[PDB]
């Protein structure tokens, strides 16, 4: 055989080698004697220059140019910005290019196969946190499109050498508050009692609900975060309910339509966005498994068997496998019923197995995180499970980055 | 630098330095992690005495004897015995200290706690095919116990330079037949297609349904395997029906109570022991969701959908995440009316959190093999989902070996 890592689906019996892989330069947490792939947290001078050509060479192949006269000028021409500046600048469409190739790039995404769609909002002209508010509404507006819902980012400005960065504080554009209370327990979503008191800090008025959409906490260069308030009408929510549990709409459970990341870095050619957006559409589970059933979240696992009236003393009922298919029941339909662009957990890993045939064609291989891309509920009954995946860091990249406080 | 393990639910952290005990390498290097692929791609004498020393080290520090007369005296008899014959050969003691440690040791185990309760056989004075089958019987009679299981090893005679490895073709003691059918098609189990081809093949006379136990085969060193049924008395079974789903029963399924692995090598001290079979007891998810659902296996979760009536014309019903909840629940509710040892997913990765806990504190760490350890249907809805965990190879170990034929 090739002397590339062999990956092997189990359900059908087909092979595949993985090619693209040797042309990972960064590393991954694993060396020959410990696998370190199921931890979460992965832990320039000439360095620049390097990083640029091999990002403008990506470009150039991109649109079948690589070699030409446009390929060595350009390439001359971003020696020279960082000749005489230390830094340069993308052109639009290289921007365009290098923000679908960090999605089409990130291990843990199973969206992907909607990787060519993706609306790329060019703010590197932004010079206020009260413009980043405006660009994020745009966003909004945009990508929420009232339920039938869009991929996109909005880039704002490079970091840029000595000047402080653009930040947006929150992790991200829709969440919930998290209000701790006396007795020590949490009110909302425990998951934001950090940026909820920061918030609090900074000036908010805070409500006391458990379903508060959060203010934004936005950084401009060098200055101090503002806070700005989102028109109740610009975030769009679904009521959830069950279609046949009636009672299950009594519990007043919610959820937001518009899955919108804005902490992460998004890397390209080695220049550093620091603040750029990405929102896309839920997958079920996010919602229905995650953030209603974790422990360390709303937790509302027990309640819904309660309500169900399962045997919820000991584990053998399969009480938590039973109310889990329930709420995430739940969430399917009442997203289908408000028509806002949702997909489960079975269309979402059938679309991506497309997805990975797509690219094995395409690069010969597809970076991907095996214990991020199988759901957390009904795992080996979807085609990932059977699904061996090799994970490396590829670039253009979607990086995680420090708190700005 | 070391690996910084933490839990994603309660916030904690350890750290694993049991890792640096690591000898052997793993399927990962730094440009890309293989740590999802179920076999990693591979599948003088001071060499073999550095790791019997090794071994003998570990087990007199065991027996805290570690510096003791029969401690050095040990240690020159087995370095006499290697440097005069090329190999040497374990007290029983040790075996049974070395296939515990084994246990201990193994990775993708979630039944670890049991760890120090393990029955061992000493079948190393075994000489033929038939004497295999007698140890085979009485290891089935022994850990199946009339249902209230007992974890059990025998151990045959070890790998020597000379000569052909004992054998037991069957990767398990206990396995379904499947036949396949002219048109595409398979009867019974589609796993065991080859296993029961070869079975017929050196004359063993097939049935025909769906749930028919192989025979065994046996080899001796150098020599054509032979064929032993086992004697029905010994394989108990557990009929499936579910607690208030009348016509579940009607389906005909069933399964058998005693999971017994036969196929792995052992390696004590650098000594290899070809034919080591073992036993415990299952895990439902075992049965409830890989074996009765996955997609080419017994395949079994469009029927039950079918007669639970649900929208089976749409991913987004959920019913195979509600038929595979039943069927577990069935899988459950008949092993406990039969009085059969059966945990359940729930109990099990919470005695194996405990497990890792008691680890920490005896050693500084466990490997753990993340993919493994999780069950298949809900996930995170166990604690060793949140739980990051580090995959790496301890010795003694169980490990993969090529198929005989
Ligand atoms: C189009 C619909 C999309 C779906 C269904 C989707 C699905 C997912 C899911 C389920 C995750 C893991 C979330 C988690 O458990 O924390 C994820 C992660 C990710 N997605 Fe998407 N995604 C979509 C669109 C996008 C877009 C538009 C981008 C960027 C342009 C993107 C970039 C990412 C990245 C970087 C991650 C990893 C974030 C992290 O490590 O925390 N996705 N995606
Ligand atoms: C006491 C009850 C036990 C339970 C509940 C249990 C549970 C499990 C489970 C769920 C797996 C993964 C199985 C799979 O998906 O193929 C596994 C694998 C394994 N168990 Fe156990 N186990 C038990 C006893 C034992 C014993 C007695 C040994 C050996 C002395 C053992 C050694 C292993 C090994 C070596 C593997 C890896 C198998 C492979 O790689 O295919 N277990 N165990
Ligand atoms: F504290 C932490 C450290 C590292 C990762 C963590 C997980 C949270 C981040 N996961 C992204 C979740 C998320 C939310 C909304 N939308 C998306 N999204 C949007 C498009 N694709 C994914 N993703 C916590
Ligand atoms: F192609 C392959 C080659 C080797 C292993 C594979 C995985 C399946 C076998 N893993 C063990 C299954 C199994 C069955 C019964 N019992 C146990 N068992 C008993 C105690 N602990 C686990 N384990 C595929
Ligand atoms: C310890 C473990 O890596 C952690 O719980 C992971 C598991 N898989 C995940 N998968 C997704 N998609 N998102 C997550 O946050 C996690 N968390
Ligand atoms: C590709 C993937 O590693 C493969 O499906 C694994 C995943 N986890 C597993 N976990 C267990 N316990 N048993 C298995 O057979 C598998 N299969
Ligand atoms: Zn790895």
């Amino acid at each position: 055989g090739p002397k590339f890592p062999r990956v092997k689906n189990w359900e059908l019996g087909s092979i595949t080698y993985d090619t693209l892989c040797a042309q990972s330069q960064q590393d991954g947490p694993c060396t020959p004697r410990r696998c370190l792939g199921s931890l979460v947290l992965p832990r320039p001078a000439e360095q620049l220059l390097s990083q640029a050509r091999d990002f403008i060479n990506q470009y150039y192949s991109s649109i079948k140019r690589s070699g030409s006269q446009a390929h060595e000028e350009r390439l001359q021409e971003v020696e020279a910005e960082v000749a005489s500046t230390g830094t340069y600048h993308l052109r639009e469409s290289e921007l365009v290019f290098g923000a679908k190739q960090a999605w089409r790039n990130a291990p843990r995404c199973v969206g992907r196969i909607q990787w060519g769609k993706l609306q790329v909002f060019d703010a590197r002209d932004c010079s206020s946190a009260q413009e980043m508010f405006t660009y994020i509404c745009n966003h909004i507006k945009y990508a929420t499109n009232r339920g039938n819902l869009r991929s996109a980012i909005t880039v704002f400005p490079q970091r840029a050498p000595g000047r402080g960065d653009f930040r947006i504080w929150n992790s991200q554009l829709v969440r919930y508050a998290g209000y701790r209370q006396q007795d020590g327990s949490v009110r909302g979503d425990p998951a934001n009692v950090e940026i909820t008191e920061l918030c609090i800090q900074h000036g908010w008025t805070p409500g006391n609900g458990r379903f508060d959409v959060l203010p934004l906490l936005l950084q401009a260069p060098d200055e101090a975060p503002e806070l700005f308030v989102l028109p109740p009408e610009l975030v769009l929510e679904v009521p959830l309910e069950h279609p046949t549990l009636e009672w299950f709409a009594a519990l007043g459970l919610r959820w937001y339509a518009l899955p919108a990341v804005s902490n992460m870095l998004l890397e390209i050619g080695g220049l550093e966005f620091s603040a750029a957006p990405f929102s896309g559409w839920y997958m079920s589970t996010e919602i229905g498994t995650r953030n209603l059933c974790d422990p360390h979240r709303y937790n509302i696992l027990e309640d819904v068997a309660v309500c169900m009236d399962l045997d919820t003393r000991t584990t053998s009922s399969l009480w938590k496998d039973k109310a889990a298919v329930e709420i995430n029941l739940a969430v399917l339909h009442s997203f289908q019923l408000a028509k806002v662009t949702i997909v489960d957990h079975h269309a979402a890993t059938v679309s991506f197995m497309k997805h990975l045939d797509n690219e094995q064609k395409a690069r010969g291989g597809c970076p991907a995180d095996w214990a991020w891309i199988v759901p957390p509920i009904s795992g080996s009954l979807t085609p990932v499970f059977h699904q061996e995946m090799v994970n490396y860091i590829l670039s253009p990249a979607f990086r995680y980055q420090p708190d700005p406080w």
